[PDB]
């Protein structure tokens, strides 16, 4: 089964998902200087006032935030989607040090770590019924570095220890993931892919150009987590990122000059 050690990890990926080496994968560099400004992008319309959250889980390689999606509730639109998008869940990507931890990198800077706010478009009635079609998904990006503590993120930091093993959950209800923004919404967008298996290309990313800050003591909460199931060996949850992919024949957009 796949994971991201030294015998499961992506670089093997592709054995048993071949579209792992497919034209339109994530995550990729943005090279700032040969992203293109595209005017005809709008601002991005997020509305998360009547978001729900409801659950934690540790899924064995990350841990997810989930969100009731029976309704338009917590919707993305604008910037460069066509179409409403129902938030879905929201998990992150972390590194074993400082200096590691994104998928996306910047001019082949990487993060702490990298937030994904995952969406499907409405038009497609259910998720599994999304991830069959191009435009199904439209995953937010934000990018963490460390610095000053980010408050909002802290309910999330303080639950961890209730779902430390793989297959672990939590009631985690009136989350209000505006908290985790940055102040500026400006972005670059491509299409590509899921940056785990079963990595389909149903995928408009939209990566936020301003990270967030988060202490150091946050991410090292983050760092505790287990990739295990309870009762068995202790393997720390670090790691958990996909290098950059070849951008192929795609086109990096950015929102602003
Ligand atoms: N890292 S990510 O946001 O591109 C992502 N990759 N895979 C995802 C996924 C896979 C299977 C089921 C549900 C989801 Cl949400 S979400
Ligand atoms: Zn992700």
């Amino acid at each position: 089964h796949w994971g991201y050690g030294k015998h499961n990890g992506p670089e093997h990926w592709h054995k048993d998902f071949p579209i792992a080496k497919g034209e339109r994968q994530s995550p990729v560099d943005i090279d700032t200087h040969t992203a293109k400004y595209d005017p005809s992008l709008k601002p991005l319309s997020v509305s998360y006032d009547q978001a729900t959250s409801l659950r934690i889980l540790n899924n064995g390689h990350s841990f997810q935030v989930e969100f009731d999606d029976s309704q338009d509730k917590a919707v993305l639109k604008g910037g460069p989607l066509d179409g409403t998008y129902r938030l879905i869940q929201f998990h992150f990507h972390w590194g074993s040090l400082d200096g590691q931890g994104s998928e996306h990198t910047v001019d082949k800077k990487k993060y702490a770590a990298e937030l994904h706010l995952v969406h499907w478009n409405t038009k497609y009635g259910d998720f599994g019924k999304a991830v069959q079609q191009p435009d199904g998904l439209a995953v937010l990006g934000i990018f963490l570095k460390v610095g000053s503590a980010k408050p909002g993120l802290q309910k999330v930091v303080d639950v961890l220890d209730s779902i430390k093993t793989k297959g672990k959950s939590a009631d985690f209800t009136n989350f209000d993931p505006r908290g985790l923004l940055p102040e500026s919404l400006d972005y670059w967008t491509y299409p590509g892919s899921l940056t785990t298996p079963p990595l389909l290309e149903c995928v408009t990313w939209i990566v936020l150009k301003e990270p967030i800050s988060v202490s150091s003591e946050q991410v090292l909460k983050f760092r505790k987590l287990n990739f295990n199931g309870e009762g068995e060996p202790e393997e720390l949850m670090v790691d958990n990122w996909r290098p950059a992919q070849p951008l192929k024949n795609r086109q990096i957009k950015a929102s602003f000059k």
